């Protein structure tokens, strides 16, 4: 009915010791030095001297203060309200007479709590201050986190006051502030938070996991100046030719698939594991190996086991006995929906699109492959969806910023 | 002062069991699935319909029956000639009078039968008869191999017959001409041949195997295909800058670094496992972890462990003490120079150059990094060294190609 953290390592952190998984982290290091040299000497020639300009970051990362304003506000709200209205509610609920209107009073204030503070806030600021599209994302990201755990947090502290409530004691469990404060920081997104936790901080540990984020970072930086530059910055000479998309869609792979191998360690592995060891909490793994995956299932099921965990859980479990219909087939195909539409609202606030190719392409996924050999089409698919989403989001990015075409159903499809 | 068989298993066959490098090998063969399905794709949208043409290979091993009789020719004297040439000069030294004399005109006549009839022979059929490119490396590669392993035969026969005569026993150790028939097929390349062998032949592994070779060989074509054509088919108004140089450098080197891997993979995996498997011995390994490799000692030393096995024995040792000098620090550095000057000879014939850019990469290679951080050191630089040799070796072959500028000293480094 529950999950039960036990304290087992990471698995990449495991895995990485053997010396030949070893030597393809060292490979992959060296391909970065030389994207970094290629990239010094590039400068060099096209200006002669001044290196290191480092324009993009600028572009994509322009109003900071106004960001980490937004994520200020965002997180004293996220951790300040709620758990206000839950202590009024459980007192107000543990201390007189009927509380059934005043529990559906308190579920409705939380529920336009999170709507409202919680939506229009990190999108209204967005549509309002015009943000660098990379700025959009990271507070998108932490919006739907925060959202997230806040709903974790409520479900889970709700069956516990109204089981002791029945039990009519007036020690009502209620959560410290304290232990909020830390699971708002937590790796995990159940608020049956690190109770299992480690010894000590290992602090060369998280330096050298953060500087290997921040390292990432840059790999990320520099595959998508070396590859998503050349193949995408307006070579807009229409020939509506099948032979020149597919040729985008395969030569966008090496860098899509890059980027997916390099994010996935990056985020989960690094970023994780930096905030896990730092917070005395890298006493639970949060990715089982997506690669050894057969069935689709499986697929889904280790890969960021965190979203998977919570998805699972509170979306699967209760939205389904909360319907319990005659075709319960749908049941992940349900939630996986949802998780869709939000990758889809993740890629159109920080897009400005809608463009679902990202929804059809997941539907495609599913409903052609869920009816060794297997693992091989698993890869060849992911391949092939990595690299066709890449190239049809970039390409709509720079149609629409060709010409800005001054309700965004489908633009940019001609080219500009 | 010899060397000990061992009948261990190959080293990636019993690696590629584990489930993370077996995703690995999976994920390769997807992206080879993919790439078919890019070239038909391509094909069905370029010509209508009409797939499958399979071009390039039609023009690369084109006189395909005068490879085969030149091969038939080479085999059958060296299978013939050498035998019969030690038969007569042992039965004439262990006969009669002093044969110093004798044993110095037989030495002679063995240098002159392997200079000239393994030279001339297999050079000159490539300078007369204008071979496809592709067919001149296989015969090259082939008399290589057979001029290596008969001064092995004659080597390690030589010293036997010189102690048994020296006791003076009519029963001279000759060997016999089916021993001799079995290690001209053998994967190793020392007369002391497989007396340690496999139990029995599975033909299911060695036709598996085989037939992986036969797709590894397609895998490198459509390589060739998909990336060396569009990097390289005549893109020639002449800027001459070092930005498009810097940038063929850069582009060249996935192409570059997935043939090497491949053709690592391909040729000494699989072709010598199945001619391994076959001929009953796979009871040696011919290459140990190349990856594992900080050291440019232990990077030589277990690439193609059978080149290098053939290379340290009778080179290093006999060429050794013929020479002790007071400068012994080339004791290496002497040989890999032969053996960078042989793989220019390959280079040479089939590319109908001598641009020598094999050799003085190599050189620059030793004399930088002969004087954990150093296995990076070398994915770098063996990253950026193939991608200086293919680039450069393309780009030369394409540019003698535009005008035939009908001695070959340094030319087509003008665009044409
Ligand atoms: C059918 C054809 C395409 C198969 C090609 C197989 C090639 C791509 C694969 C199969 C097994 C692989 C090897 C297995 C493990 C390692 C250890 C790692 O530290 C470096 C890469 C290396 C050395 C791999 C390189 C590529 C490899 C040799
Ligand atoms: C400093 C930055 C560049 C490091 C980037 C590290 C990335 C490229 C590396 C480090 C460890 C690697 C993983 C280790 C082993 C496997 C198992 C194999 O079956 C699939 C690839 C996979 C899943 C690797 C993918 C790429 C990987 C995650
Ligand atoms: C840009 C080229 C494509 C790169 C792909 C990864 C980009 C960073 C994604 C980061 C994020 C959002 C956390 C994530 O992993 N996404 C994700 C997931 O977790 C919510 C579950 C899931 O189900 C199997 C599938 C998912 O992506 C398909
Ligand atoms: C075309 C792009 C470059 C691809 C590189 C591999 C091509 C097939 C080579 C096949 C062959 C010749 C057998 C071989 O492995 N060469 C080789 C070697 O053995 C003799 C020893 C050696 O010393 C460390 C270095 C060697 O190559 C640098």
């Amino acid at each position: 009915q529950g999950k039960i953290f036990i304290a087992r390592r990471s698995l990449l952190d495991e895995l990485l010791e053997v010396d030949h998984i070893r030597t393809i982290y060292h490979m992959f290091i060296a391909l970065l030095i030389l994207f970094i040299l290629s990239t010094l000497v590039v400068d060099y020639i096209d200006e002669g001297r001044l290196v290191l300009e480092f324009s993009l970051l600028s572009y994509a990362f322009g109003k900071f203060p106004t960001v980490v304003w937004t994520w200020w506000i965002m997180f004293l709200s996220t951790f300040s309200v709620p758990y206000f209205l839950f202590q009024h509610w459980a007192t107000g609920y543990s201390k007189s007479s009927h509380p059934l209107i005043r529990s559906l009073f308190h579920g409705f204030l939380f529920m336009i709590f999170q709507i409202g503070v919680l939506g229009f806030g990190p999108t209204y600021v967005v549509l309002a201050y015009t943000l660098p599209p990379a700025s959009r994302f990271i507070i998108i990201f932490e919006q739907i986190r925060f959202v997230m755990k806040a709903h974790s947090f409520v479900r889970e502290n709700v069956p516990r006051v109204l089981n002791s409530a029945k039990e009519k004691s007036s020690t009502v469990p209620i959560p410290t502030v304290n232990q909020y404060l830390y699971f708002l920081f937590a790796p995990t997104l159940i608020y049956r938070d690190s109770y299992p936790r480690n010894p000590t901080v290992r602090w060369g540990y998280v330096a050298m996991k953060f500087a290997q984020v921040f390292g990432c970072f840059f790999y990320v930086y520099y595959i998508f100046e070396r590859l998503c530059a050349p193949l995408f910055r307006n070579i807009k000479q229409e020939p509506f030719s099948a032979r020149v998309l597919v040729l985008c869609v395969f030569n966008s792979i090496l860098p899509g698939v890059l980027i997916l191998f390099l994010t996935f360690f990056a985020f989960l592995h690094c970023w994780l594991n930096a905030f896990a060891e730092m917070l005395r909490f890298g006493d639970r793994m949060f990715y089982k190996d997506w690669w050894n995956s057969t069935s689709y299932s499986n697929y889904y099921r280790t890969w960021n086991v965190v979203v998977h965990d919570w998805l699972y859980y509170y979306a699967y479990k209760d939205f389904l006995w909360f319907f319990s219909k005659r075709f319960k087939s749908a049941a992940m195909l349900a939630v996986f929906a949802v998780s869709a539409v939000v990758h889809e609202y993740a890629l159109a606030v920080c897009l400005s699109f809608f463009y679902p190719v990202l929804f059809v392409l997941f539907m495609f996924f599913g409903m052609a492959f869920n009816f060794p050999i297997w693992n091989v089409l698993m890869w060849t698919s992911l391949f092939l969806g990595n690299g066709v989403l890449l190239c049809f989001y970039s390409q709509e990015w720079y149609a629409r910023q060709h010409c800005p075409l001054k309700d965004y159903v489908r633009p940019r499809s001609w080219t500009c």
